[PDB]
DNA sequence: ATAAAATCACCCGCACAGATTTTTTAAAACGCGCCACGGGATTTTTAAACCGGTATTTAACGGTGTATGAATCCCGTTTTATCTTCCTTTCACTTTCTTTCTCCAGT
């Protein structure tokens, strides 16, 4: 399914689930600043499927 | 995949020309000292100027017949002005090594 991401500041990004890190549930994750080109302080803040 | 054409390192002995490397030698220098030489003040002697006169010796002058000085044309020689260059240098970039921070599966 693909997510729609709206970022602090209106910006809007496209992205498909499964590109999403896949871990266990004592990892904590990555930073997802690795996956969209965000801003120094942008947060993303609502997700649509 | 078939054709055309090219290039370099080392080993083994021996003789000699050229490039460092010690080694010896003659010149220049320094310190100390003494006596050979030159300055200053008398005696002595002689070189040259001056009067003669005479007896040569030179230079200026008038004809002939060359040897050379200035001018021209070249070509090897050396100077000077004018190009390219390799090492020194830093320096921003890139790469590569070393330490640290988590993950994280296992018990």
């Amino acid at each position: 399914d693909h997510i729609l991401c709206f970022s602090s500041r209106g910006r809007v990004y496209s992205m498909k689930v499964y590109q999403l890190p896949e871990a266990t549930r004592g990892a904590r994750g990555r930073p997802i600043v690795n996956l969209l080109p965000l801003e120094q302080d942008e947060r993303i803040t609502a997700i649509l499927p």
